[PDB]
């Protein structure tokens, strides 16, 4: 596989969002997923509605700010035959009816691939696919007040994940300690958050913080 990949350069990714208060992350990464396959399908980037997936993907497993998953996600837009545009489904950091309008439907996919739990088998997902939504333990402080290099953090768990993100590549950089691979991580937390939104990731450093675990991406 290569060696760096980048997918914002390519086109696959909108500009960094917030979730805000809200126990949403799933549906950002979810959206970021599907915003990257529809992008690879047409080649026109449109933002999806968050909103729409918290307020109506309940059905399929989803529980709105109070948690849920990207494969939950995938799987009502599947069912539903659409999920509207950012723009026609503004986010609004609190769960309510679901607003949903086909007229504004601007993506669709038939259902999502599960990649195996090795590190290796997600590179190959990012290396062929594009952004893959992928969950982590993300509940450190050291986390939160993350700037820059690559992000490792002894204390994490490969098993206990709390946070959906989005893999928009891989790459390297010259470490002290020789540790020089790492996910590049779209958070939702705002472009004041860590790398103007982005994180890097440690990679191949025993599946840290889980991000192989969760990875998954819709079939558009
Ligand atoms: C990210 O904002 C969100 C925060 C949260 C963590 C734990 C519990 C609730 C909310 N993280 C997730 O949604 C988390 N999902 C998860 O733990 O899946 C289990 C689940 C919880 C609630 C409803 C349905 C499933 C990420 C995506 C792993």
């Amino acid at each position: 596989a290569p060696r760096s990949v980048d997918w914002r350069e390519k086109g696959y990714v909108t500009p960094v969002k917030n979730q805000g208060q809200c126990g949403s992350c799933w549906a950002f990464s979810a959206t970021g997923a599907l915003e990257g396959q529809m992008f690879r399908k047409t080649g026109r980037l449109i933002s999806l509605s968050e909103q729409n997936l918290v307020d109506c993907s309940g059905p399929q497993g989803n529980e709105g700010c109070n948690g849920g998953l990207m494969d939950y996600a995938f799987q009502y837009v599947q069912d539903n035959g659409g999920l509207d545009s950012e723009e026609s489904y503004p986010y609004e950091a609190t769960e309510e009816s679901c607003k949903y309008n086909p007229k504004y439907s601007v993506a669709n996919d038939a259902g999502f691939v599960d990649i195996p739990k090795q590190e290796k088998a997600l590179m190959k997902a990012v290396a062929t696919v594009g952004p893959i939504s992928v969950a982590i333990d993300a509940g450190h402080e050291s986390f939160l007040f993350y700037k820059e290099g690559i992000y490792f953090e002894p204390d994490c768990s490969s098993e206990d994940m709390d946070h959906g993100v989005l893999v928009v590549g891989y790459g390297f950089e010259s470490t002290e300690s020789d540790n020089n691979k790492y996910w590049l991580v779209k958070n939702s937390w705002g472009e004041e958050w860590g790398m103007g939104g982005y994180v890097k990731m440690a990679k191949d450093r025993r599946n840290h913080c889980g991000i192989a675990s969760a990875a998954s991406y819709p079939t558009v």
